[PDB]
């Protein structure tokens, strides 16, 4: 649900900082959900404030699409950050019905 | 219709909160009805206003033009606000005869 | 002379829409009639209402000082607004004695 | 003419996410009519705002000076954008006399 | 309480000039207080108007939300700003009952 | 002394065009003298306005509050405005007793 | 009633001064009781005059129309003003039957 | 003398568009006259408007520190404008006692 999904997204915010590894030109690819545009826009964003400082336009970027939540955890997993994957899926299915 | 025309932007308004996605630099591409100086007028807004603030402007002068709302709805599209634009066309059909 | 510059102003207004080509803080560097507190004037209106608008109040600040409209026919050339240029010259020339 | 440059300028807004592949950086150098001054505005903008979002300033850019239509359709054709060129000159020559 | 916030922001101001190091792009992910669209105008306006600059408006910005002073002092700390935060964490304390 | 505070003033605007390099936006952050409330004011002033204009608003603005004066010279200190402000204490002391 | 929403907006002017956090332009999204064209008043007059100032300009147009009670404790929410709106709610309700 | 300055900076102005090739990121390294604060703002300036737009900030900003022409002399220098440094030079040493 939205309301799930926004809470997550709230959540990420709140502990943004614990997530740094987390690499935006690594992590597109596994977001089909973004604008084949935004993606250019991050990618363009890291190359110039670096990485950690366009993660925060990514996922304000990601929360955008209707179901981006899904396509995230399945990132992460792409990215082998299983440990973050889990811990915004928890953070997820918290929010379900 | 106007008259459906002006109870969808009255609607959006009601649920602008709701709307908040709207990416104003992205969405002007899609509309060719608004002023070719308005568009200026939104995107340097948005410039110096930031994205959602800009919006408002945005919408206020979307609705000002004939024609509007199937712009609109196409332009969500367009950004795959599909969820979005459904729910926009959903609220514009209602008042249609 | 004056009667001839207030002719050419008056033509420009009534030709207004045409002109927009115009860049506004372009035909800032090269206007030094304009006093430099003007100049901010301008540009801090051009960004905040966008260029075709903060156009009119430029053309409207140019036009009080003596002098203004051969400083105006060398910016445009020096914007490469050649064509305008020439239109306007002839519009001014054509009420020179 | 001006009457067949502006529809065509008209058209391509119309029809502006059709041309996306256009690339800015790539199709500045085939533009001289541009001033060597906004090339640099369209490039930084590139890097500030990325591709298909400069794209827009570019054909707004472009548009401004007259003849721009050939050197457009001159550019595509460099940018082996060839179909596009000739969707373009279509648009351009349908308004001529 | 609100009486120490407020002393504290007084106190911010006043003491101003100290802080510049403060990175208002670096700092606002630290800052959830402030609303998902707050950030984006200090970050729009840092984009337009500069660093230290826009820490003017952000602070202003982060007095708006009460308990914002307990975010700051985190922040900073999270931006390896310690000895600010320790400064303003004493200024704060000294004015609780 | 307030006589000594309210000629400087008055030396001030009878100096008014000397002044302008006093840059408003830069200048407020020194002076908490003013209410929180004003500084927004001479901003906005600043924005729509410009900044010489801005400047004789926030003259105005400063010298209603009671020792003013010291908080200008210390501003204009920041600013770096050392002949200036070497200028304005050498008019307010020669008005000390 | 149109008493209790009277007694609350006594109650506002008479501690507006603690109240002024408000951010009109951020505030009117929520507040589609208001004119349409009246809103562009409080902005424009947001703009021209600064914010706090433009807080009891639009207080003043919002009690003008029956039910804005609700409506401004729900805008509130929106702006997490959570404490604010929490305390609204309860000298509104002191005076319900 | 101040005397010597404006006029040279009038001098700037009235042959801007000759200098250009100032190069804005290059040039500020040699200004320790400007704030190290505008430089951000010249250094961010010409990220979002382009190089040419902000040497117009630039000289502006840099006539607004007694002494500044000397600072740009000895830039230009450091900048192997040796052409440009002699251009202005002469024009600075012409309005000396």
């Amino acid at each position: 649900m939205a309301f799930a999904e926004d809470k997550t997204y709230k959540y990420i915010c709140r502990n943004f900082s614990n997530f740094c590894n987390v690499d935006v030109v690594e992590i597109l690819p596994y977001l089909p959900c973004l604008t084949a545009r935004d993606q250019d826009r991050l990618r363009a964003t890291c190359t110039l404030s670096g990485n950690r400082d366009t993660l925060w336009h990514l996922f304000n970027t990601l929360q955008r699409r209707p179901g981006w939540v899904e396509y995230f955890i399945a990132a992460l997993r792409g990215c082998e950050l299983v440990d973050l994957a889990d811990e915004v899926a928890s953070v997820y299915q918290s929010y379900q019905p």
